[PDB]
């Protein structure tokens, strides 16, 4: 068995875009004086990055929110009312509040039975698989019937305030280099439904995965509400030599050869970090779907929202063997298969 | 259907250096007291709350954390290289990303096998941390767990107190910020192991959660601010517990007079009691420490766990029930056999 999980599946799938489109030439046009006064004559963002546009919500509205609306369309995806749900997991970097639970804020606004348990995880960008695997070994000993995974991400207060610093006269090179990553990032929403495979026999199977860390690597990527700071370099560099651990223990434990799999669900940071990765590996770049151009960064929702677009837009056979991988601050990389 | 294969094999605590007392809070508060005419001591006379323990300036979650854990592996009697799952449950929090755990594996120095995330679910995520770690131990998964949990509120009091000492404060603001003057610093930290590891240590049996999450809007926290209604708190966490103990009196076989302690998270003197005299509990087999220390969030129920083994008060069979209502709402109740 390999400790791989048995009879779970995914019942639903649902992604959420945020409406409001901010382009790089329009975030370039703000940075311009800062651009000349650096001596930056190259698009960082557009060019090097890779990233053409990201999304983002109107003010008001909070992860749990995004989070919402994300669940109630899985929900109808997987054709159940909330009543069926005994376990909800929020997996978003972004939350409202300390405490509650930013899971029990949206479980509040869905109507949750008073049976459903309900908290949060945190993992950075990896934290969807997390809440996968959490729910898959309650769905697989029996203990409920469906899951919830939602995750809601915010980007607005960060750009706003990263632009607003990054606009000072009094800006040094050093901060600007810190805090540029942050303009990478986007608003959007997902959510899963999960099941026992008795329930929903057509469904695809999840079967788990693996996970390997390098937790020497903390303070790479640090980021609160209004800000972040990154070593886009040391990323890189300290990621691929992790994915590459963890890609000897997914051909122990998921017995993978990148051939003979049909879809690589890839946690995006940046183009050339994508196409190091993909390089590395011997990945078959068709097989690699991208939103990262026009959405940018969204975190731990990156994985199911392009795993949701890939279900939305056809690509997914029943058969198909679906890759899915991520690096997330930490460090920690997991990589997970879903055969639909 | 519950663990069978599940033990603690370590456990401890950090009680925080620095103590504050409500007298000596009650001195900076004085000239606000005597303005709005306010006689009442609420935090010594109601609340129940004396004193609460404070870190050293520039303490973070993760260093607390870091340390009940660094106790809780000599505890167990194993190296961090042992370790295959660390999980950080503390609604204290060093950033949004990464995780708190993470930084917390770092200063241990965790194997690239370990496995790690922040868990957040308000007073309960100690006991989430727990059931998660679990079940990776009943699959195989893992020998040995981490959860640890640091909690601090020096800036909380810090932040509080310059605002109600302020000369535009009126009565209802002031009240409603007497809440955060009953949390205390803390830190606590647990191992689990799979038991055919560690056939002496207690058994960790699992257990029963009900929600409300009708009431999301009662208890809202940050780092430098706490908002909450005590007072509908009450009722409906109790009225909460009672639908987790028909659950719990019925797959843990619970009886309150079989059972031996009662670890209860604490929001109060006031909560605790009815909590005991609406149960039928007998109040000698509840421990607190909220007097001295108040709320330590959800590393009180860890914290007061670790104080009555080191007190060597447990006895081998003894049947220890986890108990607490958190912000949500939730209610979680689980057993510990000794």
């Amino acid at each position: 068995s390999h400790m791989l999980f048995q009879n779970v599946s995914i019942a639903g799938l649902a992604h959420i875009d945020a409406p409001h489109t901010l382009t790089s030439k329009e975030i370039n046009e703000r940075l311009q004086p800062t651009y000349d006064r650096l001596g930056i004559k190259t698009d960082v963002l557009g060019d090097v990055a890779g990233i053409h546009a990201r999304r983002l919500w109107d003010q008001d509205v909070q992860a749990s929110d995004a989070a919402t609306q994300a669940a109630r369309k899985a929900l109808i995806d997987a054709n159940i009312g909330i009543e069926k749900i005994g376990l909800l997991i929020n997996t978003s970097v972004s939350r409202d509040y300390l405490e509650p639970s930013t899971a029990s804020i949206v479980s509040g606004n869905l109507g949750v039975s008073d049976h459903c348990m309900t908290f949060d995880v945190a993992n950075a960008s990896l934290a969807f698989i997390n809440g996968m695997d959490i729910a898959a070994r309650m769905l697989e000993r029996g203990e409920i019937d469906y899951a919830l995974v939602v995750d809601g991400e915010t980007a607005n207060l960060v750009y706003e305030k990263t632009l607003e610093r990054m606009t000072s006269p009094d800006v040094t090179e050093e901060e600007f280099r810190n805090e540029l990553a942050a303009l990478t990032l986007g608003c959007g929403a997902a959510a899963m439904v999960m099941a026992r495979s008795e329930l929903v026999p057509d469904a695809p199977r999840y079967k788990g995965g693996v996970t390997r860390s390098a937790t020497e690597w903390n303070k790479l990527c640090r980021g609160n509400l209004d800000r972040m700071v990154t070593d886009t370099r040391l990323l890189l560099i300290e990621g691929i030599k992790l994915a590459q651990k963890t890609f000897v223990a997914a051909k122990q434990v998921l017995g993978w050869a990148v051939e003979e799999l049909d879809q690589f669900v890839i946690h995006q940071v940046s183009r050339p970090h994508t196409a190091a990765f993909v390089k590395s590996f011997g990945i078959d770049p068709a097989k690699v779907m991208t939103i990262f151009g026009e959405h940018g960064n969204i975190g731990p929702a990156s994985v199911p929202i392009v795993l949701s677009k890939l279900k939305e837009l056809g690509r997914l056979k029943k058969g198909d063997r679906i890759a899915l991988l991520g690096i997330g601050s930490g460090l920690n990389c997991s990589m997970a298969e879903v055969v639909w």
